[PDB]
C-alpha cells in the first residue's frame, strides 16, 4: 500500500489519454485534456467565509467511510477525488475509501488506485446504476458515518470536521457541504454561493433556490450556521450508517440515475430527520449538461421511473401536480413500490402536506382547478404588469422565466390574475386598452377562455380577443378577432 | 343648517361647469366633464372583501372630526366628499366636518357648503398649504378622534367603523383605508389590491410595494387583518386626536405639499406608535399625475425641502443614501429644524436604524462603506443575473424598479456584486465572457471601478470595460475601452 503522495499519477493517467486530434468531452462530457493538464493534488481556492477559516475544528469526532461510486469516470478526475480526500481530512477521521466500480469498461481504473492507502475498490460484475452501487458501498462500510460523494469532486480545507460535528451531535441529520463548481471546460475551481436551498418545481427536477432576504437578514448573527434544505443535491453527503440503514438505505429498485435524492429528501424529513447544508463544508463538483454513460431504456424513461417510484411513495395526492407537469410520465410503468410503502408505515412517517407547510413552505401550489398558470407568451415576448396596479395599463417585456410581474394564472372563475388583480375589459370598442383591476368573481368585464386550441384568448361572450399591437404605446388592448400575430398568447 | 339630500346640487356644481368648447383638465388635472355628471350620492361598488361584507365591531365606538381641506377643488368633487362622508357613516360617529378653505380663488366652494348638517368651514386668509391647513382643522376639532380625508374621496360601505375600532382599542396606531381608485378620465370607481404595503426607495418617493409571499401566507387565517405598513399614502387616515397633538402634530414649517407623508410615518414609528392599512375601509380617491395648483419656487423645489426636513430630522445617517440618489437635493435651503429635532428629543424616539430593522426591512439598505448602489443600467436595460449562480454568465432584460436579479452593489473591496457572487474576468481577451463566482476579497479578477463621470466599468489594473454587445448570444463580456454605447453602465446610487 502506497502512501497518496508516492503514487505515480502520470503511469496511471497517461495511457488513457485523449489522442491527439479527437474530442476531449465524447468519453466523459467534459474536458478530458483539461481534467489531465491537473496534478492530483492541485491547489484550489480556499473558498470558506472568513469566520469558518479562523475556526479550529473538533477532531474527536466519529470517523466515516467514504463511499465513491462510478462508471468509466476519468482516471485524472476519480484519483483527485480520492487525493483531495486523503490530503484535506484528519487521517485518524478516515477509516477507509470504498470505491464501487459500477462495471467500468476496463476493471483497472479501480483496480490501479487500490494500491493507495486506505482504498479497498468493490466491483459490479454488471452494471448495477449508482443507487445499488452505493448500498454495496454502504453494506461494506466499517465506520459509524458514511460520506458520499461523486467520482470527480476536489475537497476543500476542513471540509470535513464541520459535516461530521453535526452527525456525531444528532444523528438525524443528513449534511451536505456547499458544493463549489469545478467548469466542465477549463477545469477552474469556482466558489459557490453559500445563500442557496435545494428545492425543485412540480417536475421534481432540483433547482437551486436562493434563501429569501428574510431568511437571510436571520442569518446576520452567525452567517455560518447550518442552513435546513428541503431537498439535498444528492451526490454529495455525509449520514449516520445507521440512520442510513434504519431509514431504508435507498430504494433499491432504482436505476442508473435520477430521482433517488426526490426520495432520500422526502423520506428523511417525512420520518423525522432533517437535511442540512453546511457553509463551513466546501467540495467541488464537475457540474454537467449531458450524461457520458449508457441508460437501459433511454435516460428520460429511466428518470420518469424513478421520480414515479418516489412521488408515489411519498407524495400522496400531490404526486397528481407532478403528473399535471409531465403528463408523459403516467405511461411509464414503474414496478413494485410495496417494500418502500410498508418501510414508510413502520417509520410512522408524516404525510406530504405536512412536509409542504413544514420543509418547503415556498413552494408554491397551484389551486386545484386554476384552468392555466405560469407566463403568458407571444413570441419571446411575456404578459407583463409592468409593475402597475389597479386601474393600471398591462403590457410585454421579454420572457425571463423568474415569475413575478410575468406571473399569471387562468382561474376557475375563467379570470386572467395576477395576485388579486384581474385583467379588466373596461371598454368594449375595439383598440381599447384593458387595465387590472381587482378580481371580483361577479364581474363579466374580467372573463377570458382560451381558443384555437389553446394559442389565443378571447374575452367571454364577444368576438375581442386579447392584442399587443399597441403594448409599446399605450398597453395590451381588445381586438376584434382575427388571424393576427398580436393576438397568439399561450400559458406556459 | 340642510339635510344633505336636500342640498341642491346643480345649483351648487352649475356655474362653475367646463364652459362650451374648452380643456375639461386645465382647472383640476382631472375631468372635469365627468366629475361633474355624476350625482353627489353616486352609487359605487362594494369593493370590500366578502368577509367584510359581514363583519360586527364593538359599536360604541368614539365619534370622529372629519378634516378635509381644499385649494380650488372641483365642486362636484368637494360636495361628493362631503356626501360620502355623511351619506356613508353612522350618524352618531360623525361629530362634524371641517372643511378647511385653503385660500381658494372663490371662497362660496366652501362657504357654500355650510349650510349642510354637520359642515364648518374655516377659510384661511392666505395661502398656508395641506400641512399648516389640517393642523387649523385638527386645531379646532372636538372629537376625540380625527379622520383626515382629500377633497376629491367617495367612502365606501362601513368605511368609518373599522378605523374607529383599531384606534379606540389602541391609540397608537394611525390607520389609513384600501385606497381605491377614481379614475381622473371617466370617474370609474376601480377597487384596488388588498395585498399591498406602502414603502419607497431611496430616493424617499411613496411607492407601493406587494406582501412577500411569507407575509401573504401569514394571513391566509384572516385576510382582512390589519396590515402593518411602513408608509402611508397619507392623505386618508385616522388618529387618536390627542395622540396627534402629542407627537408634534405636523412639521408646521412645510410648504403646499409633499413629504408630510414620510415625516409622519417615520415619526409614528420611531416613537412607538404604528400605522395600519385596514382592509375592511375602502375609500376611493381621485389619483392625478400633475398638481392643478401653484408651487411659491417650483414643485420640484417644494417637495425637496419638504423630504430634507424629514430626512435631517428623522434618518441619521440613511439621510445620505437619499442624498446620493437626489444629490440635487443637497442644495436645496430646508430651513430651521430645531423645534422638530427637540420634539424627537422629548419623545425618545428610536434611531433611524431600528426602523429599518423592525418596520422596513424589505428595503435594500448599502453598506456603509458601498461606493455604488441599486441598479446598473444602460439605457431601459438593466444588468441582470439571468437566474444564474456561480459559474454562470450574465446579462440584461429591460429594467423593471423590482429588485430581485436586477439588485447589485459596488463595494468597498471594488466588486460588483449580487448577494455573494461577483462579477469576474476569467479571461482577459477581448469578447471573453465574464462569470458570476463566489465573493473573495484576494481576487483580482472581481475588481471594477467607475470611470468617465460615473458612466461606465472598467476592470482594474487592465483597459477592459463591461459590455452588452454579446449578451443576448452569450452573455456579457468584457472588451477593450471604447466609445460604444453598449459599455455605457450608470448604479442608480453613486455615494
Ligand atoms: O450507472 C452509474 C451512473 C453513475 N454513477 C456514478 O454516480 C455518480 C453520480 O453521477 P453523475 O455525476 O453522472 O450525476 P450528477 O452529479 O451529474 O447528477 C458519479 O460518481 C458516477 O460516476 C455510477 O456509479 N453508475
Ligand atoms: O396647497 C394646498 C395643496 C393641496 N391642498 C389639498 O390637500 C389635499 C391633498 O392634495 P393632493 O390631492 O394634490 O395630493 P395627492 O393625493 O395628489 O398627492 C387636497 O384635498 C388638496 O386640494 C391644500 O389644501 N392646499
Ligand atoms: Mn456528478
Ligand atoms: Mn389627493
Amino acid at each position: 500500500k502506497v502512501r497518496w503522495p508516492d503514487f505515480n499519477q502520470e503511469a496511471y493517467v497517461g495511457g488513457t489519454m485523449v489522442r491527439s486530434g479527437q474530442d476531449p468531452y465524447a468519453r466523459n462530457k467534459f474536458n478530458q485534456v483539461e481534467s489531465d493538464k491537473l496534478r492530483m493534488d492541485r491547489a484550489i481556492p480556499d473558498t470558506r467565509h472568513d469566520q469558518c477559516q479562523r475556526k479550529q475544528w473538533r477532531v474527536d469526532l466519529p470517523a466515516t467511510s467514504v463511499v465513491i461510486t462510478f462508471h468509466n469516470e476519468a482516471r485524472s478526475a476519480l484519483l483527485r477525488t480520492v487525493v483531495s480526500v486523503l490530503k484535506k481530512s484528519p487521517p485518524h477521521l478516515i477509516k477507509e475509501i470504498i470505491l464501487v466500480d459500477d462495471y467500468s469498461n476496463d476493471p483497472e481504473d479501480g483496480a490501479l488506485l487500490g494500491k493507495i492507502e486506505k482504498v479497498r475498490v468493490l466491483r459490479n460484475d454488471r452494471r448495477e446504476g449508482l443507487m445499488r452501487s452505493r448500498v454495496r458501498g454502504a453494506d461494506a462500510a466499517q465506520a459509524k458515518v458514511l460520506t458520499f460523494l461523486d467520482s470527480h469532486c476536489e475537497c476543500n480545507e476542513h471540509w470535513l470536521e464541520p459535516l461530521l460535528e453535526r452527525v456525531a451531535e444528532d444523528r438525524t441529520r443528513v449534511v451536505s457541504p456547499i458544493i463549489d463548481v469545478i467548469n466542465m471546460d477549463n477545469f477552474q475551481y469556482v466558489g459557490a454561493s453559500a445563500d442557496l436551498k435545494g428545492g425543485f418545481d412540480w417536475n421534481l427536477v432540483f433547482k437551486w433556490d436562493y434563501m429569501t432576504p428574510e431568511q437571510r437578514r436571520s442569518r446576520q448573527g452567525n452567517p455560518v450556521a447550518p442552513i435546513k434544505t428541503p431537498m439535498i443535491a444528492g451526490g454529495l453527503f455525509v449520514m449516520d450508517k445507521f440512520y442510513f440503514e434504519e431509514l431504508g438505505k435507498y430504494d433499491m429498485m432504482m436505476d442508473v440515475w435520477g430521482g433517488e435524492n426526490l426520495e432520500i429528501s422526502f423520506r428523511v424529513w417525512q420520518c423525522g430527520g432533517s437535511l442540512e447544508i453546511i457553509p463551513c463544508s466546501r467540495v467541488g463538483h464537475v457540474f454537467r449538461k449531458q450524461h457520458p454513460y449508457t441508460f437501459p431504456g433511454g435516460s428520460g424513461t429511466v428518470f420518469a421511473r424513478n421520480t414515479r417510484r418516489a412521488a408515489e411513495v411519498w407524495m400522496d395526492e400531490y404526486k397528481n401536480f407532478y403528473y399535471a407537469a409531465v403528463p408523459s410520465a403516467r405511461n411509464v410503468p414503474y414496478g413494485n413500490i410495496q417494500s418502500r410503502l410498508e418501510l414508510r408505515k413502520k417509520l410512522s412517517c408524516k404525510p406530504f402536506k405536512w412536509y409542504l407547510e413544514n420543509v418547503y413552505p415556498e413552494l408554491r401550489v397551484p389551486d386545484h382547478q386554476d384552468i392555466a398558470f405560469g407566463a403568458l407568451q407571444q413570441g419571446t415576448n411575456c404578459l407583463d404588469t409592468l409593475g402597475h396596479f389597479a386601474d393600471g395599463v398591462v403590457g410585454v417585456y421579454e420572457c425571463h422565466n423568474a415569475g413575478g410581474n410575468q406571473e399569471w394564472a387562468l382561474t376557475k372563475e375563467k379570470s386572467v390574475k395576477h395576485m388579486d388583480l384581474c385583467l379588466t375589459v373596461v371598454d368594449r370598442a375595439p383598440g381599447s386598452l384593458i387595465k387590472l383591476q381587482g378580481c371580483r368573481e361577479d364581474d363579466s368585464r374580467q372573463k377570458w377562455e382560451q381558443i384555437e386550441g389553446n394559442s389565443k384568448l378571447r374575452h367571454v361572450g364577444s368576438n375581442l380577443c386579447l392584442d399587443s399591437r399597441t403594448a409599446k404605446s399605450g398597453g395590451l388592448s381588445v381586438e376584434v378577432c382575427g388571424p393576427a400575430l398580436s393576438q397568439q398568447w399561450k400559458f406556459t
